[PDB]
């Protein structure tokens, strides 16, 4: 059965406290899930850009993380963390994003100290409750694009023919996120996205 | 929760299973003409044992084994030279092949070697391990372990006698630890060894 985490207990589990008696009092995640950080370098090929920092797969270690990147880290422009289920890399080549896409948000420079960690954490949540039902299967993970002009975030999922799956995908998650019904997400093939063909990319589907 | 896998199954694996670690294959060579770090060229990137064996697979079909020239596997974030933060305070246990031994010994020893790194063979004192350096060269092959920290006797000596046992080196053959800092001077014909197994 699907380990399946609503929003509330999530935020139950953080703060640390519990002793984990036995290694049986941590709350297992569906999936294990690893952070990467990606910089901009005095021409480092793409690999040597892509760093691995952690992997997780309980609610308390996704919060002993959080709670560290928190206080410790800083928030670069040109700089993309994301985060993805074990054995898939943040690269749209990678076998699980080749046929994929992404579920899109956009923010401008004003929404950086309003809603840029909100909303990250909010996706983070998605990803690591399994939030979608049986449709977070098809989530490989999500990114955050830091950036001068106006920050990213976005839900990788690993098949853009699946509409059923990905239009609920994008219905749950701007609903977890918030959004006023008329500020309306985007669904984007990795396959446009990576031809750059003008102004804007093609959406397969909005909501 | 540790990832750790004997020789056996990391061989069943081989025409996903994910490692402990990330791991990044470099290549270098020893040119004048260009400065040292445009010599170090970084060739791939892994975290599965199935991207580990796609990877050695296609190497070990594909490429040429010059001498002058140097590989190394270090976990994400370590480079290959002895001046990185994980390297400064370290060294390694060393195989030097001799000529013969070449033909015989490096592919099977280099291999041993890498299946010691991603399979997290040391136990706790894997967490010690950096990575791993083969020198192609005439005068006779040099295969390494690298580790973090010269002073860490109990781990190191571990790391040595497992290692020494993975390559099946009869008992008589004694491996030896050198300190990066010893072996960055030039003191005549060898360098010392911090320990011996
Ligand atoms: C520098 C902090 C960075 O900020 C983002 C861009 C906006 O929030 C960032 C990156 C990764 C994670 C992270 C942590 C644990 C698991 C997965 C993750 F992606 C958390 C944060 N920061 C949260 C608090 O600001
Ligand atoms: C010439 C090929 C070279 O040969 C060594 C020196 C002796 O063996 C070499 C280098 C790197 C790797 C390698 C591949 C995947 C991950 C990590 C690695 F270090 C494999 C090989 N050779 C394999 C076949 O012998």
């Amino acid at each position: 059965a699907r380990i399946i985490y609503d929003r509330a207990f999530l935020m139950a589990c953080r703060g640390g406290g519990g002793e984990n008696l036995y290694f049986q009092g941590k709350h297992p995640l569906q999936n294990r899930w690893a952070l990467w950080f990606f910089k901009n370098d005095k021409s480092k090929t793409w690999q040597a850009n892509l760093r691995l920092i952690s992997k997780f797969d309980t609610v308390e270690d996704f919060w002993a993380l959080y709670n560290h990147i928190q206080l410790s880290s800083n928030l670069m422009p040109g700089c993309d963390y994301s985060l993805f289920k074990d054995g898939i890399e943040p690269m749209w080549e990678d076998e699980k994003n080749k046929r994929g896409g992404r579920w899109l948000i956009t923010l401008n420079k004003q929404q950086r100290r309003s809603d840029l960690n909100r909303f990250w954490l909010e996706t983070l949540l998605c990803l690591i409750g399994e939030s979608f039902d049986d449709y977070s299967d098809d989530v490989c993970g999500a990114v955050v694009n830091v950036r001068a002009k106006g920050d990213k975030i976005a839900i990788w999922t690993t098949e853009c023919e699946n509409r059923e799956a990905v239009t609920h995908i994008g219905r749950v998650y701007k609903e977890r996120l918030g959004l006023p019904p008329k500020i309306v997400i985007g669904y984007q093939s990795h396959a446009d996205t990576a031809t750059k063909s003008g102004s804007t990319t093609k959406n397969r589907f909005v909501v």
